[PDB]
């Protein structure tokens, strides 16, 4: 992934757990070589797969809490470090911005010309409610959607309730989520 992704999780391991515990998690990672992470170049997906296991190891948490937690970390990271004019240009609601989604990763693909972007689909079950469909190159991340979609709620002050209901994992084509939001 892009380089911007290995300096969030760096920047949100920093900033909760000190430099120390960074410096672990990236020794233990294998990464002891690389002295920074540059936003804009692209790195092999081992570097942040490695970075998350080392980080669940060290910090005794498991992967898919930690995925969580960054999902929720990057809405507030992307709007601080270049990204804010973006985001609020995607609109101004949860179902409206997650309908926007794809496009914005469009926007975000002219600057990062190699972006292997997510794909998201929505069904609109109410005013209320979405069904989210969640199509990836990678596997795991479902976690990280979650948080996301948590941290989209808190930006937009809505209550959101996240149930997933299909999974890559127990065989299923993609990963399915149903939402209802309130606000
Ligand atoms: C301005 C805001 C954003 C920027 C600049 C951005 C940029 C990126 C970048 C660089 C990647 C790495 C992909 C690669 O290197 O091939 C990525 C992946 C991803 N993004 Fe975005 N992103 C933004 C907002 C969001 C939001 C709000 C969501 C909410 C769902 C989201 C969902 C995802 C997911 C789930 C991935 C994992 C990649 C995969 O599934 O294969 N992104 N994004
Ligand atoms: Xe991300
Ligand atoms: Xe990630
Ligand atoms: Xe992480």
């Amino acid at each position: 992934m892009y380089g911007l992704v290995n300096k969030a999780i760096q920047d949100m391991i920093s900033k909760h757990h000190g430099e120390d515990t960074w410096e672990a998690i990236k020794q233990k990672a294998g990464l002891e070589d690389i002295d920074f992470f540059v936003g804009m170049e692209a790195y092999s997906d081992d570097v942040t797969y490695h970075l998350v296991g080392a980080a669940s190891e060290v910090l005794g948490k498991p992967a898919e809490e930690l995925l969580i937690a960054f999902g929720e970390y990057w809405v507030t990271y992307t709007s601080e470090e270049g990204y804010g004019e973006l985001l609020a240009s995607a609109g101004d609601s949860l179902p409206e911005f997650m309908e926007n989604l794809d496009n914005l990763h469009a926007r975000v693909g002219l600057s990062f010309p190699q972006l292997r972007p997510p794909a998201f689909e929505c069904q609109h079950t109410s005013s209320k409610s979405m069904e989210l469909h969640y199509q990836s190159t990678r596997c795991g991340l479902a976690p990280m959607v979650l948080g996301l979609l948590h941290g989209l709620g808190k930006r937009f002050q809505t209550k959101v309730e996240v149930t997933q209901t299909a999974f890559r994992e127990t065989g299923e084509d993609h990963d399915i989520f149903s939402i209802k939001y309130e606000d």
